[PDB]
């Protein structure tokens, strides 16, 4: 194991002062936080931990107060050591997740500068998909190191003990290991790094700076009225209440809500095709088919509808206001996705329905505090300006060049007409061939959302490659690529790996594929707006106007802005956002405002 031989356990000033003089001259170091809570605005740090070079690591706990805890330097004495160190720029840092550490120090006017590298995200950069990018999933992998897990000190359940509960040795251990792991890390990786131009300039320029954007974006949280959510709540306990009785009503006796169960013997035996419809779900949905004339399953449909929302969002958001912000604080996570895209939890926001009126009453709840009003800054259908650019078709291009809607406009060339004269049947074919492309559908599941034959999906499919000629050519050229070289990059280096592109299995290799051609133009997206992001904050930082970034959702990012600086502060995001990240995609920004978030999407 690890005893308490391996890190020195720091108690007095003086050797605290050693270590810092030590720091001050290392190349680089790893450094760490202990705190009594995974709640960032509210966390107490009980502890840093610092890692001069493999081996050499010190655990320097300062609010530990357990039963006869001994002396330990005090919080305040050990920050204002530590400050001038944590504060230089000049001083570099590696850490694992250092957003969260980032905010730590926040919590006590420190301003945790040098933020050079994450394990995490050198991990993640390096191969997004190899596993997990914590540090025991990374110690091991990276390191056959199996390191002592937070479990293992603190315990399990609620009988789980809090940092500053530990033991100060046990603390140590752990603690210095994490940063002496983190060193070790960084030292096997960071030369990995570098073998390709590509990763290293996503994680240096995009993923790095990025850090302490969204540490600063977690910390600022979000307004939510827990009152217009409660609202929301009671009104949805009576429209699910008159929904169940609308589906009583419209057979007879009573019934769950349950498909395959109580539905099948309803529904179909009352006329209708055998089958049921699958909650496999966004290709076959049996139940919404029906719902163009059949009123049941339609009300089935609503009703399960508002019932996940109201559990997910109406009840769960409420109980997240933070008692000392009084804000909402989502924990985004900046290594989990595949193709490089912001993920967001507690809550998702990505997952509040967009076209839907409850998603939209959801988004009213977030509102701007007084004398503010939230703005939502869009990149309007990046993804498939992307699309436009990386198969370089003079068409598309000149759609989104001229101003014209690309889903009327593609629809006017591949069923042949003026685009004033596009119906919204034919927009909506064109539209679901744009969005299929992305996401690399094949002709049967294009079908499958527009409700025609396999083959007229087809028809469909190959009177716009004809007219489109150059997405074909960059959907063969990714398949090739992809199986060549095992990967398929965005346009700013960032790689995703497919195991499977050369599978030998049907559709584990089929998923390879589709994954192949969306990941750039997904992937791409994302970095773009991780430009944004780091190039509004850096504005944020330097000028120090009356806003805030609040959210990152999909492509937009939102803020709350003074209602009397509103124009200028929109002229402003708005040119950040599309004129000094890539000058290569055309790229369109959609500014809007409003009292709440819904009036500002
Ligand atoms: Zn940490
Ligand atoms: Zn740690
Ligand atoms: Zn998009
Ligand atoms: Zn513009």
């Amino acid at each position: 194991m690890i005893s308490y031989d391996n890190y020195v356990t720091i108690l007095d000033e003086e050797t605290l002062k050693a270590w810092i003089a030590k720091l001050e001259k290392a190349p680089v170091f790893a450094f760490d936080t202990e705190t009594d809570s995974l709640d960032n605005i509210s966390a107490n740090l009980v502890g840093l931990s610092f890692a001069i070079e493999p081996g050499v690591a010190a655990y320097i706990p300062v609010a530990h107060d357990y039963l006869d805890a001994p002396d330990q330097i005090s919080r305040e004495r050990a920050l204002e050591l530590l400050k001038p160190l944590l504060e230089d720029e000049k001083a570099l840092k590696v850490g694992q997740n250092l957003k969260y550490d980032r905010g730590i120090l926040a919590n006590y006017g420190i301003e945790l500068r040098g933020i050079a590298f994450d394990t995490m995200l050198e991990s993640y950069i390096l191969n997004s998909v190899a596993g997990r990018h914590d540090m025991d999933s990374l110690a091991e992998r990276w390191l056959k190191h199996k390191t002592i897990t937070f479990e293992e000190i603190a315990g399990k359940g609620k009988n789980q003990l809090t940092f500053n509960q530990i033991a100060l040795e046990e603390a140590g251990r752990y603690a210095a290991e994490d940063a002496d792991v983190t060193l070790q890390l960084h030292l096997k990786m960071w030369p990995d790094l570098q073998k390709h131009k590509g990763p290293l300039n996503v994680f240096e320029n995009i993923e790095m700076p990025l850090v302490p954007v969204l540490s600063r974006i977690e910390r600022n949280g979000v307004k939510i009225d827990p009152k217009v959510l409660h609202n929301h709540s009671e009104e949805l306990t009576l429209r699910l209440a008159e929904l169940e009785k609308k589906a009583h009503e419209i057979a007879g006796e009573e019934f769950n809500l349950s498909s395959t169960k109580q539905l099948q013997t309803i529904l179909f035996e009352k006329q209708g095709i055998k089958p049921l419809k699958k909650t496999p779900s966004t290709s076959e949905e049996v139940l919404e088919e029906l719902a163009l004339d059949y009123p049941l399953p339609k009300v089935i449909l609503e009703y399960r509808g508002l019932a996940k929302l109201k559990s997910t969002y109406t009840d769960k958001l409420p109980l997240m206001i933070n008692p000392k912000t009084g804000r909402v604080h989502t924990s985004y996570h900046q290594a989990v996705t595949a193709t490089g895209r912001l993920s967001s939890t507690d809550p998702n926001l990505q997952n509040i329905p967009v076209r839907n009126e409850e998603g939209r009453r959801i988004r009213q709840a977030f509102i701007a505090p007084e004398d503010y009003v939230i703005v939502s800054a869009d990149y309007s259908q990046i993804e498939l300006r992307i699309m436009a650019h990386l198969s370089r078709d003079k068409g598309l291009l000149t759609a989104f060049a001229e101003g014209k809607d690309i889903h009327r406009a593609t629809a006017a060339e591949v069923f042949g007409l003026p685009l004033e004269t596009v119906t919204s049947e034919q927009r909506r074919s064109a539209k679901a061939i744009n969005f299929g492309l992305i996401y690399g559908m094949s002709a049967f599941g294009l079908a499958r959302q527009l409700n025609i034959p396999r083959k007229e999906a087809q028809k469909y499919m190959d009177l716009y490659f004809e007219r489109y000629p150059g997405v074909l050519e960059y959907m063969e050229r990714t398949r090739a690529q992809a199986k060549e070289q095992g990967y398929v990059e965005t346009l700013d280096g960032r790689r995703l790996y497919l195991p499977d592109i050369k599978s030998s299995n049907g559709a584990r290799r089929a998923a390879a594929e589709r994954a192949a051609i969306n990941a750039p133009m997904q992937g791409t997206a994302a970095d773009i707006i991780k430009r944004a992001m780091i190039a509004v904050d850096a504005w944020l930082q330097a000028e120090q106007p009356r806003v805030r970034m609040i959210m990152q959702v999909h492509d937009e990012l939102v803020f709350e802005v003074h209602k009397d600086d509103v124009d200028a502060v929109a002229k402003q995001i708005h040119q950040l956002m599309e004129n000094c990240t890539r000058l290569d995609v055309p790229l369109l920004v959609e500014v809007g405002s409003g009292e709440n978030w819904d009036q500002a999407h």
